[PDB]
């Protein structure tokens, strides 16, 4: 589940998973108002990613699937679409947060979300 992408996340940053967990005001559960840096809004991305994945009756807060990391790049596999789509939704956030690694802020862990202030992006 966030075993998956929690091991997705150390496979593709070099970080603990739990350096992303309540990065700024969008990674973790929920999320409002303007995110903090480009990491925080590929965790926005990844919400509107879940969010779809829901439309299209999947449940990808709990879905399990499959992965392997390569040269080549992040696989991904499952028995069920929803658990390929999830993977998809997660790889394209771990991808997100290697991509941001240069301006990864270790002030933004554990984010005080009384400091999220302005409007809400839409997905
Ligand atoms: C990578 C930062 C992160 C995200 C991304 C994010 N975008 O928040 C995330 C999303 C979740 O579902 C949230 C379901 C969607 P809603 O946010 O409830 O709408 C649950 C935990 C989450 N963690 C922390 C985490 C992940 C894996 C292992 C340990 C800790
Ligand atoms: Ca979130
Ligand atoms: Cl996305
Ligand atoms: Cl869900
Ligand atoms: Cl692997
Ligand atoms: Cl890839
Ligand atoms: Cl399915
Ligand atoms: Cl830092
Ligand atoms: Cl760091």
């Amino acid at each position: 589940n966030l075993v998956q992408f929690g091991v997705m996340i150390e496979k593709m940053t070099g970080k603990s998973a739990l350096q992303y967990n309540d990065y700024g005001c969008y990674c973790g559960i929920g999320g409002s108002h303007w995110p903090v840096d480009q990491t925080d809004w590929c965790c926005h991305a990844h919400d509107c990613c879940y969010g779809r994945l829901e439309k299209l009756g999947c449940e990808p807060k709990l879905e399990k699937y499959l992965f392997s990391v390569s040269e080549r790049g992040i696989f991904c596999a499952g028995r069920t679409t929803c658990q390929r789509l999830t993977c998809e939704c997660d790889k394209r956030a771990a991808l997100c947060f290697r991509r941001n690694l240069g301006t990864y802020n270790r002030k933004y862990a554990h984010y005080p979300n009384k400091l999220c202030t302005g409007p809400t992006p839409p997905c």
